[PDB]
């Protein structure tokens, strides 16, 4: 069984499941309809997301589940993070209840948005920087709260149906290579540094507007590569100002990367410059 906690305990019958957003090995991510979920307004209807176990789930599954409920709990709330809402702990399965992304990942965002490509020839300039913004914000919130992310990518950035961003499945307890710092890929450390590592390819997926991390280029070379010092070259219509900051979150050394407060601090410089160009 699992204690009921008065902070976060919703009614069962507030809570009604809709269609599966996504399903993963033992756990699942569905739409649903929650009734009251604001006290101020008890009778109005919402749309949340509901992490739940699927039927082939194990009690190492369910404790995985709780892990994640816990630790969303213990992190507290920001604008820029998948929140938690409530939860549905008493007679029936266990039911996270979190924020709705309406709009999906910010990958498939930003490439259900590209101008017309290379073989032919919606979102603004500050739009873009208000992203890597956002995103750099719930970073610098999570980090602040003692959380390393460990797959911080454009796939796990979610967009809501007001355009916010949410990082997704920080609460957690083929590999994603082209994404990690080069000592957490060859001696397994995960620190916030290399999280600002991901940030930087990040950046580079938003203003590549969902592009594939090193173009063309074989995971098995990538290695090699980031040892002579080679990085991605500046995408298309980058300034030099984006660019910069991508570079200095690829330094070789942890110690030498921006943390994520210069990255929220160089972001906001240049968001409220170019919301003015
Ligand atoms: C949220 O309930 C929601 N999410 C997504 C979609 C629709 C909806 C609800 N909804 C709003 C718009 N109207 C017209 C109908 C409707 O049903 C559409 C697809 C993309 N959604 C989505 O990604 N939601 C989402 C995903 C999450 N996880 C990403 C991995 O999924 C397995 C999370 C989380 N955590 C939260 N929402």
């Amino acid at each position: 069984d699992l204690p009921l906690d008065p902070l976060w305990e919703f009614p069962r019958d507030r809570l009604v499941l809709g269609k599966p957003l996504g399903e993963g090995c033992f756990g699942q991510v569905v739409r649903a309809e929650a009734f009251g979920m604001d006290p101020a307004r008890p009778d109005q209807a919402s749309t949340v997301a509901v992490k739940m176990l699927k039927d082939n789930a194990s009690d190492k599954d369910l404790a995985d589940l709780v892990s994640e409920m816990e630790v969303m709990k213990l992190i507290g709330r920001h604008k820029n993070i998948i929140n938690l809402l409530g939860v549905c702990t008493q007679e029936g399965p266990l039911y996270v209840i979190v924020e709705c992304a309406a709009k999906g990942n910010l990958r498939e965002f930003l490439r259900a948005r590209r101008p017309p490509g290379p073989d032919l020839s919606p979102l603004s300039f500050p739009v873009l920087v208000s992203c890597a913004y956002q995103v750099a914000r719930g970073m610098q919130y999570l980090e602040s709260r003692k959380c390393i992310h460990r797959d911080l990518a454009a796939r796990n950035v979610l967009v809501t149906e007001d355009n916010v961003m949410k990082i997704a499945d920080f609460g957690l307890a083929r590999l994603p290579v082209k994404w990690m710092a080069p000592e957490a890929l060859f001696d397994r450390v995960y620190t916030h540094q290399s999280d600002v590592w991901s940030f930087g390819i990040l950046l580079w997926e938003i203003f590549t507007l969902g592009g594939s991390p090193y173009p063309g280029i074989p995971v098995e070379e990538l290695f090699s590569l980031l040892r002579e010092g080679h990085r991605m070259d500046r995408p298309p219509h980058c300034p030099p100002e984006l660019y910069g900051l991508m570079r200095e979150c690829w330094h070789a050394a942890p110690s030498q990367r921006p943390t994520f407060k210069q990255l929220v601090e160089a972001l906001d410089k240049v968001l409220l410059a170019v919301s003015e160009e």
